[PDB]
Protein backbone atom coordinates (compact mmCIF):
# COMPACT_ATOMS: atom_id res chain seq x y z
CA UNK A 1 0.00 0.00 0.00
CA UNK A 2 1.40 3.35 -1.14
CA UNK A 3 0.32 6.65 0.82
CA UNK A 4 1.70 8.68 -2.12
CA UNK A 5 -0.06 11.38 -4.34
CA UNK A 6 -3.54 10.68 -3.03
CA UNK A 7 -7.18 12.19 -4.29
CA UNK A 8 -7.89 13.66 -0.40
CA UNK A 9 -10.71 16.24 -0.25
CA UNK A 10 -7.95 18.71 1.43
CA UNK A 11 -11.05 21.10 3.34
CA UNK A 12 -12.15 17.22 4.95
CA UNK A 13 -8.88 16.23 6.24
CA UNK A 14 -8.48 17.54 9.46
CA UNK A 15 -12.42 16.56 10.14
CA UNK A 16 -11.54 13.07 9.33
CA UNK A 17 -8.80 12.75 11.16
CA UNK A 18 -10.52 14.37 14.45
CA UNK A 19 -13.47 11.86 13.97
CA UNK A 20 -10.79 9.10 13.85
CA UNK A 21 -9.03 9.71 16.60
CA UNK A 22 -12.37 10.69 18.47
CA UNK A 23 -13.87 7.34 17.68
CA UNK A 24 -10.51 5.77 19.24
CA UNK A 25 -10.60 7.53 22.30
CA UNK A 26 -7.33 9.20 21.41
CA UNK A 27 -6.05 12.17 22.41
CA UNK A 28 -4.81 15.18 20.09
CA UNK A 29 -1.22 16.52 21.03
CA UNK A 30 -1.34 19.50 17.96
CA UNK A 31 -3.09 19.62 14.42
CA UNK A 32 -1.66 22.60 12.57
CA UNK A 33 1.13 23.53 10.08
CA UNK A 34 4.02 21.91 9.60
CA UNK A 35 7.29 23.49 10.98
CA UNK A 36 8.98 26.58 8.16
CA UNK A 37 7.22 26.58 5.07
CA UNK A 38 6.39 22.93 4.02
CA UNK A 39 2.73 23.00 2.61
CA UNK A 40 0.23 20.65 4.03
CA UNK A 41 -1.00 19.50 7.87
CA UNK A 42 0.62 17.55 10.54
CA UNK A 43 -1.33 15.42 13.27
CA UNK A 44 0.20 14.44 16.28
CA UNK A 45 -1.79 11.99 18.63
CA UNK A 46 -1.83 9.68 21.38
CA UNK A 47 -3.35 7.66 24.08
CA UNK A 48 -1.90 6.95 27.53
CA UNK A 49 0.76 4.10 27.92
CA UNK A 50 2.01 4.87 24.75
CA UNK A 51 4.23 7.27 23.17
CA UNK A 52 3.44 10.59 20.53
CA UNK A 53 1.95 9.31 16.62
CA UNK A 54 3.14 12.13 14.12
CA UNK A 55 1.48 12.16 10.90
CA UNK A 56 2.61 14.53 8.10
CA UNK A 57 0.48 15.27 5.69
CA UNK A 58 2.12 16.70 2.68
CA UNK A 59 0.35 18.69 -0.01
CA UNK A 60 1.65 18.49 -3.44
CA UNK A 61 1.61 20.92 -6.37
CA UNK A 62 -0.84 18.92 -8.51
CA UNK A 63 -3.42 19.06 -5.73
CA UNK A 64 -2.53 15.51 -4.18
CA UNK A 65 -1.67 14.58 -1.20
CA UNK A 66 1.07 12.62 0.49
CA UNK A 67 0.95 10.62 3.70
CA UNK A 68 4.05 9.98 6.22
CA UNK A 69 3.04 8.37 9.07
CA UNK A 70 7.30 7.17 8.80
CA UNK A 71 8.34 9.41 11.25
CA UNK A 72 8.05 10.80 14.93
CA UNK A 73 7.76 8.13 17.94
CA UNK A 74 4.88 5.81 17.28
CA UNK A 75 4.87 5.17 13.92
CA UNK A 76 2.30 1.76 14.70
CA UNK A 77 -0.12 4.22 15.98
CA UNK A 78 0.31 7.00 13.00
CA UNK A 79 -0.47 4.11 10.06
CA UNK A 80 -4.04 3.80 11.94
CA UNK A 81 -4.64 7.14 11.30
CA UNK A 82 -2.92 7.23 7.74
CA UNK A 83 -5.07 4.12 6.66
CA UNK A 84 -8.37 5.72 7.87
CA UNK A 85 -7.29 8.48 5.40
CA UNK A 86 -6.68 6.18 2.79
CA UNK A 87 -9.50 4.23 3.37
CA UNK A 88 -11.29 7.59 2.80
CA UNK A 89 -11.07 7.25 -0.89
CA UNK A 90 -12.75 5.39 -3.40
CA UNK A 91 -10.58 2.52 -5.16
CA UNK A 92 -11.57 3.67 -8.54
CA UNK A 93 -9.17 7.05 -7.68
CA UNK A 94 -6.39 5.09 -8.47
CA UNK A 95 -6.79 4.01 -12.36
CA UNK A 96 -6.47 5.83 -14.98
CA UNK A 97 -8.27 5.39 -18.36
CA UNK A 98 -6.96 6.92 -21.72
CA UNK A 99 -8.28 4.75 -24.80
CA UNK A 100 -9.23 5.92 -27.96
CA UNK A 101 -12.90 5.05 -29.66
CA UNK A 102 -12.58 4.96 -33.31
CA UNK A 103 -15.99 6.42 -35.86
CA UNK A 104 -17.26 9.24 -34.13
CA UNK A 105 -17.84 12.84 -35.23
CA UNK A 106 -19.02 15.97 -33.39
CA UNK A 107 -21.97 15.76 -34.21
CA UNK A 108 -23.05 12.17 -32.83
CA UNK A 109 -20.39 13.12 -29.69
CA UNK A 110 -22.10 16.75 -28.52
CA UNK A 111 -25.61 15.87 -27.82
CA UNK A 112 -23.71 12.58 -25.55
CA UNK A 113 -22.40 15.50 -23.84
CA UNK A 114 -25.29 17.40 -23.80
CA UNK A 115 -27.09 14.41 -22.37
CA UNK A 116 -24.34 14.22 -19.87
CA UNK A 117 -24.57 17.72 -18.60
CA UNK A 118 -28.61 17.17 -17.54
CA UNK A 119 -26.98 15.28 -14.59
CA UNK A 120 -26.97 17.71 -11.61
CA UNK A 121 -23.49 17.22 -10.41
CA UNK A 122 -21.91 17.12 -14.24
CA UNK A 123 -20.96 19.86 -16.35
CA UNK A 124 -19.25 19.78 -19.79
CA UNK A 125 -17.22 23.16 -20.99
CA UNK A 126 -15.69 23.50 -24.70
CA UNK A 127 -11.67 23.55 -23.90
CA UNK A 128 -10.46 24.02 -27.16
CA UNK A 129 -10.97 23.54 -31.11
CA UNK A 130 -9.12 23.93 -34.40
CA UNK A 131 -9.27 21.93 -37.60
CA UNK A 132 -7.93 19.18 -36.54
CA UNK A 133 -9.09 18.15 -32.60
CA UNK A 134 -11.70 20.14 -30.46
CA UNK A 135 -11.18 18.94 -26.75
CA UNK A 136 -13.94 18.95 -24.16
CA UNK A 137 -13.36 18.90 -20.43
CA UNK A 138 -16.70 17.27 -18.21
CA UNK A 139 -16.74 18.07 -14.74
CA UNK A 140 -17.51 17.42 -11.47
CA UNK A 141 -16.90 20.03 -8.95
CA UNK A 142 -18.91 18.26 -6.26
CA UNK A 143 -16.47 15.27 -6.23
CA UNK A 144 -13.62 16.35 -7.57
CA UNK A 145 -13.00 14.95 -10.78
CA UNK A 146 -12.55 16.13 -14.34
CA UNK A 147 -12.68 14.14 -17.96
CA UNK A 148 -10.36 14.93 -20.47
CA UNK A 149 -12.48 14.27 -24.38
CA UNK A 150 -10.77 14.74 -27.23
CA UNK A 151 -12.10 14.45 -31.17
CA UNK A 152 -9.54 13.72 -33.68
CA UNK A 153 -11.63 15.24 -35.76
CA UNK A 154 -9.69 14.18 -39.26
CA UNK A 155 -9.61 10.49 -37.68
CA UNK A 156 -12.42 10.37 -35.96
CA UNK A 157 -10.91 9.14 -33.17
CA UNK A 158 -12.47 9.92 -29.48
CA UNK A 159 -10.20 10.08 -26.99
CA UNK A 160 -11.18 9.96 -22.89
CA UNK A 161 -8.46 10.50 -20.45
CA UNK A 162 -8.71 10.81 -17.16
CA UNK A 163 -10.31 8.42 -14.16
CA UNK A 164 -12.83 6.09 -14.17
CA UNK A 165 -14.88 8.31 -11.88
CA UNK A 166 -18.17 9.68 -12.02
CA UNK A 167 -17.44 11.61 -15.05
CA UNK A 168 -16.40 8.46 -16.77
CA UNK A 169 -19.46 7.09 -15.79
CA UNK A 170 -21.81 9.74 -16.75
CA UNK A 171 -20.42 9.99 -20.37
CA UNK A 172 -20.03 6.98 -21.09
CA UNK A 173 -23.49 5.87 -20.00
CA UNK A 174 -24.66 8.10 -22.33
CA UNK A 175 -22.33 6.92 -25.46
CA UNK A 176 -22.78 3.43 -24.67
CA UNK A 177 -25.94 2.56 -27.17
CA UNK A 178 -24.05 4.64 -29.85
CA UNK A 179 -20.73 1.50 -29.62
CA UNK A 180 -20.18 -1.57 -31.36
CA UNK A 181 -19.67 -4.48 -29.62
CA UNK A 182 -15.92 -3.64 -29.08
CA UNK A 183 -16.43 0.12 -27.91
CA UNK A 184 -19.16 -0.90 -25.73
CA UNK A 185 -16.56 -4.13 -23.96
CA UNK A 186 -14.05 -0.82 -23.73
CA UNK A 187 -16.42 1.29 -21.76
CA UNK A 188 -17.29 -1.51 -19.80
CA UNK A 189 -14.59 -3.21 -18.79
CA UNK A 190 -11.71 -0.22 -19.54
CA UNK A 191 -8.92 -2.91 -20.86
CA UNK A 192 -7.40 -2.97 -24.59
CA UNK A 193 -7.66 -6.38 -25.51
CA UNK A 194 -11.07 -8.03 -24.37
CA UNK A 195 -12.31 -11.07 -25.92
CA UNK A 196 -15.98 -10.50 -26.37
CA UNK A 197 -15.66 -10.93 -29.94
CA UNK A 198 -14.82 -14.31 -29.87
CA UNK A 199 -17.92 -15.18 -27.95
CA UNK A 200 -20.59 -17.23 -30.41
CA UNK A 201 -23.53 -14.36 -30.66
CA UNK A 202 -25.82 -17.20 -31.33
CA UNK A 203 -25.47 -19.14 -27.92
CA UNK A 204 -25.74 -15.44 -26.26
CA UNK A 205 -28.72 -15.00 -28.31
CA UNK A 206 -30.10 -18.03 -27.13
CA UNK A 207 -29.29 -17.30 -23.33
CA UNK A 208 -31.60 -13.79 -24.22
CA UNK A 209 -34.43 -15.28 -25.97
CA UNK A 210 -34.71 -18.22 -22.95
CA UNK A 211 -34.81 -15.08 -20.62
CA UNK A 212 -37.15 -12.45 -22.40
CA UNK A 213 -39.36 -15.77 -23.22
CA UNK A 214 -42.74 -14.20 -24.33
CA UNK A 215 -41.49 -10.63 -24.97
CA UNK A 216 -38.28 -11.95 -26.84
CA UNK A 217 -39.91 -11.28 -30.35
CA UNK A 218 -41.58 -7.90 -29.43
CA UNK A 219 -37.54 -6.76 -28.47
CA UNK A 220 -36.83 -3.99 -30.33
CA UNK A 221 -34.18 -4.39 -32.68
CA UNK A 222 -31.63 -2.19 -30.93
CA UNK A 223 -32.49 -3.39 -27.59
CA UNK A 224 -31.50 -7.10 -28.54
CA UNK A 225 -28.34 -6.05 -29.97
CA UNK A 226 -27.34 -3.80 -26.92
CA UNK A 227 -28.70 -6.93 -24.73
CA UNK A 228 -26.53 -9.26 -27.18
CA UNK A 229 -23.87 -7.43 -27.17
CA UNK A 230 -23.86 -6.78 -23.42
CA UNK A 231 -24.37 -10.77 -22.76
CA UNK A 232 -20.97 -11.32 -24.64
CA UNK A 233 -19.40 -8.70 -22.89
CA UNK A 234 -20.15 -9.99 -19.14
CA UNK A 235 -19.10 -13.81 -20.38
CA UNK A 236 -15.66 -12.88 -21.78
CA UNK A 237 -15.41 -10.32 -18.57
CA UNK A 238 -11.67 -10.52 -16.87
CA UNK A 239 -11.29 -10.85 -13.38
CA UNK A 240 -12.24 -7.25 -11.92
CA UNK A 241 -12.12 -5.69 -8.71
CA UNK A 242 -15.67 -4.25 -9.32
CA UNK A 243 -18.78 -5.58 -12.05
CA UNK A 244 -20.98 -2.81 -11.83
CA UNK A 245 -20.34 -0.96 -14.62
CA UNK A 246 -21.91 -4.65 -16.67
CA UNK A 247 -25.22 -3.73 -15.91
CA UNK A 248 -24.68 -0.68 -18.53
CA UNK A 249 -26.66 -2.31 -21.29
CA UNK A 250 -29.87 -3.55 -19.20
CA UNK A 251 -29.77 -0.17 -17.55
CA UNK A 252 -30.02 1.83 -21.00
CA UNK A 253 -32.20 -0.94 -22.48
CA UNK A 254 -34.61 -0.15 -19.48
CA UNK A 255 -34.00 3.50 -20.59
CA UNK A 256 -35.29 3.24 -23.86
CA UNK A 257 -37.65 0.59 -23.75
CA UNK A 258 -39.20 2.68 -20.64
CA UNK A 259 -38.97 5.89 -22.55
CA UNK A 260 -40.53 4.05 -25.79
CA UNK A 261 -43.43 2.59 -23.84
CA UNK A 262 -44.81 6.02 -21.63
CA UNK A 263 -44.53 7.94 -25.28
CA UNK A 264 -47.18 5.43 -26.71
CA UNK A 265 -49.31 6.15 -23.33
CA UNK A 266 -49.03 9.89 -24.31
CA UNK A 267 -46.69 10.83 -22.24
CA UNK A 268 -43.31 11.62 -23.78
CA UNK A 269 -40.04 11.60 -22.17
CA UNK A 270 -38.06 15.08 -22.80
CA UNK A 271 -34.81 16.85 -21.20
CA UNK A 272 -34.12 18.61 -19.36
CA UNK A 273 -36.99 17.56 -17.19
CA UNK A 274 -36.97 13.80 -18.01
CA UNK A 275 -38.95 11.79 -16.09
CA UNK A 276 -38.93 13.71 -13.27
CA UNK A 277 -42.11 15.68 -14.93
CA UNK A 278 -44.01 12.27 -14.35
CA UNK A 279 -43.21 10.82 -11.44
CA UNK A 280 -43.64 11.97 -7.69
CA UNK A 281 -41.06 9.98 -5.23
CA UNK A 282 -42.89 8.48 -1.73
CA UNK A 283 -40.89 6.73 0.16
CA UNK A 284 -37.88 4.23 -1.43
CA UNK A 285 -40.03 3.56 -4.29
CA UNK A 286 -41.46 6.40 -7.10
CA UNK A 287 -45.22 6.35 -8.04
CA UNK A 288 -46.59 7.93 -11.40
CA UNK A 289 -48.48 11.39 -11.37
CA UNK A 290 -52.40 11.11 -10.95
CA UNK A 291 -53.14 12.92 -14.05
CA UNK A 292 -51.29 10.13 -15.66
CA UNK A 293 -51.81 7.37 -13.59
CA UNK A 294 -55.47 7.70 -14.20
CA UNK A 295 -54.75 6.82 -17.87
CA UNK A 296 -53.64 3.52 -17.39
CA UNK A 297 -54.15 0.22 -15.83
CA UNK A 298 -53.00 -0.52 -12.71
CA UNK A 299 -50.88 -3.58 -14.05
CA UNK A 300 -49.48 -0.75 -16.41
CA UNK A 301 -48.89 1.65 -13.73
CA UNK A 302 -46.89 -0.83 -11.29
CA UNK A 303 -44.71 -2.27 -14.58
CA UNK A 304 -43.92 1.57 -15.54
CA UNK A 305 -42.78 2.79 -11.46
CA UNK A 306 -41.11 -0.58 -11.12
CA UNK A 307 -38.93 -0.27 -14.12
CA UNK A 308 -38.14 3.80 -13.74
CA UNK A 309 -37.33 2.69 -9.68
CA UNK A 310 -34.82 0.20 -10.61
CA UNK A 311 -33.42 2.07 -13.57
CA UNK A 312 -33.11 5.19 -11.11
CA UNK A 313 -31.93 3.40 -8.22
CA UNK A 314 -29.41 1.71 -10.30
CA UNK A 315 -27.46 4.30 -12.01
CA UNK A 316 -27.80 6.29 -9.19
CA UNK A 317 -25.79 4.31 -7.74
CA UNK A 318 -23.43 4.05 -10.49
CA UNK A 319 -23.19 7.95 -11.27
CA UNK A 320 -22.50 8.22 -7.43
CA UNK A 321 -19.45 5.95 -7.04
CA UNK A 322 -21.69 4.05 -4.07
CA UNK A 323 -19.79 -13.31 -5.30
CA UNK A 324 -19.26 -10.19 -7.42
CA UNK A 325 -20.26 -11.50 -10.59
CA UNK A 326 -23.14 -13.48 -9.43
CA UNK A 327 -24.36 -10.30 -7.51
CA UNK A 328 -24.28 -8.71 -10.64
CA UNK A 329 -25.79 -11.25 -12.09
CA UNK A 330 -28.66 -11.48 -9.60
CA UNK A 331 -29.37 -7.80 -10.70
CA UNK A 332 -29.05 -8.26 -14.46
CA UNK A 333 -31.38 -11.37 -13.85
CA UNK A 334 -33.67 -8.74 -12.46
CA UNK A 335 -33.52 -5.97 -15.36
CA UNK A 336 -34.57 -8.68 -17.85
CA UNK A 337 -37.30 -9.24 -15.46
CA UNK A 338 -38.40 -5.73 -16.02
CA UNK A 339 -37.54 -5.83 -19.51
CA UNK A 340 -39.88 -8.43 -20.57
CA UNK A 341 -42.81 -6.92 -18.30
CA UNK A 342 -42.55 -3.17 -20.48
CA UNK A 343 -43.09 -5.48 -23.20
CA UNK A 344 -45.47 -7.31 -21.61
Amino acid sequence: RSYKNLNLVRANIETESRQFIENKNYSIQSIGPMPGSRAGLRVVFTRPGVNLATVDIFYNGDGSTTIQYLTGANRSLGQELADHLFETINPAEFEQVNMVLQGFVETSVLPVLELSADESHIEFREHSRNAHTVVWKIISTSYQDELTVSLHITTGKLQIQGRPLSCYRVFTFNLAALLDLQGLEKVLIRQEDGKANIVQQEVARTYLQTVMADAYPHLHVTAEKLLVSGLCVKLAAPDLPDYCMLLYPELRTIEGVLKSKMSGLGMPVQQPAGFGTYFDKPAAHYILKPQFAATLRPEQINIISTAYTFFNVERHSLFHMESDMARLMGKATRAWGIIKDLYI
